């Protein structure tokens, strides 16, 4: 749809941004108003630093993904500077509000309800055939009631034939993401299982980089090994070995976001 046809579409007027939360290569990240009163979030585009095609494709994936769990797109603005809005997170990114002082206190129970929300929300990924790719828990967001949702769905893709495979050049984290995404460049619904692996240990020491005390080569040559990450501190053996489930060799042996969500209720309600 063009934008004189498109809902998602909004006059700038509408917009006023009131604090810059973020800027880098590409852009900034605002909090702002639309309309006086709906609190937002704005994200916008440096010109020339990247395509606004490739800007504006996040958008419309956005248009294709809506769910309770995932971060909702309020509008866009698509001419220059070009604006995405999208639903605004109150307590920010997981990574960093696991750090606070509120985020401390949290007991072991709140962090798996937060855990099973995060799957709840990749699960309904799951069923719409697309993968996420950038898995973490600097993509979570927080709400000001403590609920997670999905975020930046920049490389999240639509997996008409059950395999998605990047180039040569493309790199991505090494710790956070699958042997055979690193290696051979195929993502699956299943490469993010072994991201939401990483993400968990995020969760349980609220927010310490993976593998600590590992450069990445170490940590590709214990993977090698059929060593995984070594036993986080204060984490419930039930959680490090669904963690180990979810880090399993063959990815099919991996399991479903689904099994996930489900045993991660039973262990919420059991503390
Ligand atoms: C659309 C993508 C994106 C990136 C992003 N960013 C980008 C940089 C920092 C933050 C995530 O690290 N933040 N930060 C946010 N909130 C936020 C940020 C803060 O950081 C100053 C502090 C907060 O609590 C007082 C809340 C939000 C949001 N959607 O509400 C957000 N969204």
């Amino acid at each position: 749809k063009p934008w004189w046809e498109d809902e998602w579409e909004v006059p700038r007027e509408t917009l006023k941004l009131v604090e810059r939360l973020g800027a880098g290569q590409f852009g900034e990240v605002w909090m702002g108003y639309y309309n006086g009163h709906t609190k937002v979030a704005v994200k916008s585009l440096k010109q020339g630093s990247m395509s606004p095609d490739a800007f504006l494709a996040e958008a419309n994936l956005m248009k294709q993904l809506q769910h309770q769990r995932l971060v909702r797109l309020y509008a866009v603005v698509t001419q220059e500077p070009i604006y995405i809005i999208t639903e605004y997170m109150e307590n920010g990114s997981l990574v960093d509000f696991l750090k606070t002082p509120s985020g401390i206190k949290l007991t072991i129970n709140k962090l798996l309800d937060m855990a099973a929300q995060i799957a709840e929300g990749m699960a309904f990924i799951e069923e719409r055939n697309y993968i996420h790719r950038d898995l973490r828990a600097a993509n979570i967001l927080v709400s000001d009631t403590l609920s997670c949702k999905i975020a930046d769905f920049g490389l999240a893709r639509l997996i008409e034939d059950n395999e998605y495979t990047a180039r040569e050049g493309a790199k991505f984290p090494i710790k956070w993401t699958a042997p055979e995404a690193i290696n051979y460049g195929t993502f699956t619904i299943k490469s993010d299982v072994w991201s939401f692996g990483i993400l968990l240990t995020e969760i349980v020491t609220h927010g310490r980089i993976p593998y600590p005390g590992m450069t990445n080569p170490e940590v590709i040559q214990n993977l090698e090994r059929g060593y995984r990450m070594v036993r986080p501190d204060n984490c419930p053996e039930e959680l490090y070995q669904l963690m180990r489930l979810c880090w399993k060799e063959r990815p099919e042996d991996r399991p479903t976001f689904d099994y996930l969500r489900s045993v991660l209720e039973d262990f919420f309600t059991a503390t």
